[PDB]
């Protein structure tokens, strides 16, 4: 604990089809069939990244991110990105920069075996796994390519408030993720919804995979427009939000 | 300040003597003439390190220090370490672990030139200096050599509750320094002396370059054994302490 502080490492059992299982809070961490096109789906699809960037009228777009888990999230948006620059090269937007938090960071032989799921991804992922900072609490700052990400080790609840009142009306879009509601409760406080509403761009926006009625009354009473949206798949509904 | 959030790097000037004054505080970082050996004198001397290595009952050895400012304190302390080791290869200690706090750090060029003064610590500067992280709140652990440096980025008040109760009486010895009471007051309070009780292993020692009553009743009330010492050269005074 000299070691670590306060951060406990994942604790991650491989289940029968090879996915990565939190142990820490009994759950998968994506779905092994449809992890790619389900986060495109909800994080990509529902913040419409994919058709804002073209018309983003500043040269950084900043995404802020609740759990980052095995980075699929930030993976996916990375070559949605860099595809993007490629179709775009003489677009406003030019620079990406990515904010997010976790408390039981993985190893990073759990990381390597969780990217393996992924082999479109393998440029993206083996740049992460190269820069993987160590489990020690604050903000570890990766630059890659362009790109910039910041890691965020500890309780997002007790760390957001580091994301002082300078950082307000700074994040263009939200990924409000992580395991669900009923599985790490904890995460999921008005405290959060709060502090996201205040970090929100005006016309920013939020999606996130849950429709537990509490977190939809929760982000209207922060302060964002919130409305469902069907899930992905045969999943019945989602949401997702903007500020004003 | 997306780019640092709260943390502000040290502003500095160089005086007509070429010494780091910080504008943060309107100090000097060290003496122009002496800097090395009062250092080594006060916080060295102050906790007994060199005489303590060689019987020091533990593989590892922990220093935990207030005010990084320059690395002067680290640097000479790794020095003595590694000429300790030199000197004692099969002592029972083999490691050091230092861990030290800084508001406003310096930038890569300035740290460079502060360095300048101590050509006899360039072989461990220059080390320092390759490892240098980004002004970030919270955690960067520099592995060096053996020798592993955390250092905390962000205000020492806020940040000593991170060391939970699991570094309780640890801590070997401490280094009580940074800019003198007068000069930055914020730094010296009783919740900083009470942590630093806490920390403390039973029988290990604090020493600091100021004699401020406040300062000596504080660290008494926290639990600490506390004496007058010489000052370094004319000065008169200092403050060495024991836990028990």
């Amino acid at each position: 604990s000299l070691k670590h502080y306060s951060i406990q490492p994942a604790n991650l059992e491989f289940n029968a089809e090879g996915t990565p299982v939190s142990r820490d809070f009994d759950d998968v961490y994506f779905s092994n069939d449809n992890g790619l096109e389900e986060t495109r789906y909800v994080f990509l699809g529902g913040n419409q990244l994919e058709a804002r960037f073209p018309e983003h009228p500043h040269p950084l777009f900043v995404v802020a991110e609740s759990g980052f888990g095995t980075g699929l999230n930030f993976l996916t948006l990375w070559q949605a990105f860099d595809q993007f620059r490629e179709a775009h090269p003489q677009a406003q937007l030019q620079r990406l920069h990515f904010i997010s938090f976790e408390k039981f960071p993985l190893t990073r032989a759990d990381l390597a075996l969780a990217h393996q799921h992924w082999p479109e991804l393998a440029p993206w992922a083996e740049q992460l796994q190269a820069q993987w900072p160590m489990p020690l609490p604050g903000c570890h700052r990766l630059l890659l390519d362009r790109v910039t990400l910041d890691l965020w080790f500890g309780d997002i609840n007790e760390l957001i408030s580091q994301l002082d009142d300078s950082l307000n009306q700074k994040v263009d879009a939200w990924f409000l993720d992580g395991f669900a509601p009923a599985k790490n409760p904890d995460m999921w406080t008005q405290n959060l919804f709060n502090a996201m509403a205040r970090l929100a761009r005006p016309g920013g926006t939020l999606a996130t995979f849950t429709s537990a009625g509490f977190v939809r009354r929760g982000l209207q009473e922060a302060g964002f427009t919130m409305q469902k949206r069907k899930g992905f798949g045969r999943k019945r509904e989602m949401l997702c939000g903007v500020m004003e």
